[PDB]
C-alpha cells in the first residue's frame, strides 16, 4: 500500500509519510558514512543515537495522545528497513525502543499510570526503553520497604549503553511468582562481553544488576494466579522489526552490486558487467527473492495494523514464517551481490564484507528455523482440523 515506493513508485505516497521518509533517509545517509569507523572499532555508535533524538524518531510510535505519532506496523518497518540499510546495527537497536513501545501501546501491557510517565520521558527527553528478560528466571527480586531490590544478570541487551529504561524479568524470592520491573539504566552495570562476527558497533553486553531498588510505582506486573499479563494480545507482531533490518541490510547489499555492475567495464569486455549473462541472471534472482520477502513482509504488517487481538494471535504462524524467509533471503541475496561484484568483495575497502557479517545474525534470532517450520505444520494441522 505504502511500502516498497523504490519499486512502485513514491507518487502515491501520502505528503507525511513522504516527510518522515526523507528524515529516515537522511538518517541513514549519515549512518552509512559512519559505520566504517564503528565496525572497526566496535564502539558503541553515541552520536546516531543522539541523532534518532534530535529527529523525533524515537517517539514515532508513542501514542498520539502522549505526543507521539501513532505509527502504523507497516510504516515503523518501512523506517527499519531505511534505516538498516544505512547501518544494520543502529536500526536493529532502535528498533528494539520504537518496536516496544508500540508493543506496550498495543497490548496495554503497562498500567495506565506508568504508560504515561514512560511515554512523557520518550516524548520531552528522548528517553529509550528496551525488555531485557534473557540471561546466561535466575534474576530475583526482594520485597522491601517501599518496593523491591533486583540481582540478577541478563544477556544480549543492544541497546542497554544508551538506555533509560529497562524492563526486566525477575522471580520473586519465596513467592516463586515471575515478575517485570522497570529499572532505570542509571541504576546497572552495563559489561562488554565477546565481540561479534557483525553488527559490531553495538556490540554485545550484559547488563549487571546488583541491589537494584524498584519502587513499587515502578513494577510492571507480578505474574499470580488470575492477574495475569496483558489487557489484549498482540502475537508479537512487533517484532517483525527484525527481518525489515535483514532486509535494509539486503537492499544496501544490492544497490552496491547492481551501482558497481552498471559502472566497472573491465578492459577484457566491451560493455559494464551488468550485460554479463551470468551477471544478468545473479542480479534477477537478488531482486526475485527481495520482492517474495518484502512483499510478504508488509502484507504481514498491513494485516497487523488491521487486525484485532484475536487475529492478531492468529497470525503468529505467518509472523515466524517472515523472518525465517527474511533472514534466509537475506543471506542469500549477499551471497548473489559477492558473487556479482567477485573478488574485490572481499576488500574492507567495500561495505560488502560488513554486509555479509552483519547479516549472519538473523538466522540466530529466535524463532531458529526449525521452530517456524514446525509451527507452520501444526497451524496448517488446526485449520485442517477446524475445517470440519
Amino acid at each position: 500500500s505504502n511500502a516498497m515506493y523504490d519499486i512502485y513508485g513514491e507518487a502515491a505516497l501520502p505528503a507525511d509519510v513522504r516527510e518522515r521518509l526523507r528524515i529516515t533517509r537522511d538518517l541513514a545517509q549519515a549512518f552509512h558514512e559512519r559505520a566504517p569507523e564503528h565496525d572497526r572499532a566496535g564502539d558503541f555508535p553515541f552520536e546516531n543515537i543522539e541523532d534518532l533524538k534530535a529527529s523525533g524518531y524515537v517517539r514515532w510510535t508513542v501514542p498520539v495522545e502522549y505526543g507521539g505519532l501513532g505509527l502504523s506496523l507497516e510504516e515503523m518497518l518501512m523506517h527499519q528497513e531505511v534505516l538498516a540499510k544505512g547501518d544494520g546495527s543502529t536500526a536493529l537497536a532502535i528498533g528494539w525502543h520504537v518496536g516496544i513501545l508500540l508493543h506496550l501501546r498495543e497490548t496495554g501491557a503497562f498500567p495506565d499510570e506508568l504508560f504515561r510517565m514512560v511515554c512523557e520521558s520518550v516524548v520531552k527527553e528522548g528517553a529509550l526503553i528496551n525488555s531485557c528478560a534473557t540471561e546466561p528466571p535466575e534474576t530475583t527480586a526482594v520485597k522491601v520497604p517501599g518496593g523491591y531490590r533486583i540481582t540478577g544478570r541478563k544477556t544480549f541487551s543492544t541497546l542497554s549503553p544508551a538506555l533509560t529504561w529497562i524492563m526486566v524479568t525477575a522471580t520473586v524470592a519465596d513467592e516463586d511468582v515471575v515478575g517485570q520491573f522497570l529499572v532505570r539504566k542509571e541504576d546497572v552495570e552495563i559489561v562488554e562481553t565477546w565481540d561479534t562476527l557483525g553488527m559490531r558497533a553495538t556490540g554485545s553486553h550484559d547488563i549487571v544488576l546488583k541491589d537494584v531498588f524498584v519502587p513499587e510505582e515502578r513494577v510492571i506486573v507480578i505474574q499470580r494466579p488470575g492477574v495475569q499479563a496483558e489487557r489484549r494480545p498482540d502475537g508479537s507482531g512487533w517484532l517483525l522489526h527484525i527481518p525489515a533490518c535483514y532486509l535494509g541490510i539486503a537492499l544496501a547489499a544490492r544497490d552496491f552490486a547492481l551501482e558497481y555492475a552498471a559502472t566497472y567495464r573491465p578492459n577484457t569486455l566491451p560493455h559494464p558487467i551488468a550485460e554479463v549473462p551470468h551477471v544478468e541472471q545473479k542480479l534477477g534472482e537478488m531482486e526475485l527473492k527481495l520482492l517474495a520477502a518484502r512483499t510478504l513482509l508488509y502484507d504481514l504488517a498491513r494485516r497487523f495494523d488491521a487486525a484485532s487481538p484475536e487475529e492478531r494471535v492468529k497470525l503468529q504462524p505467518q509472523f515466524g514464517a517472515v523472518k525465517t524467509l527474511a533472514t534466509n533471503a537475506a543471506n542469500q541475496v549477499v551471497d548473489l551481490a559477492m558473487r556479482v561484484v567477485g573478488g574485490r568483495s572481499l576488500s574492507r575497502a567495500l561495505p560488502l564484507e560488513r554486509y555479509y557479517r552483519d547479516v549472519r545474525a538473523g538466522l540466530h534470532n529466535p524463532p531458529m528455523d526449525d521452530v517456524v517450520y514446525r509451527n507452520l505444520a501444526k497451524a496448517a494441522l488446526a485449520r485442517r482440523a477446524a475445517g470440519q
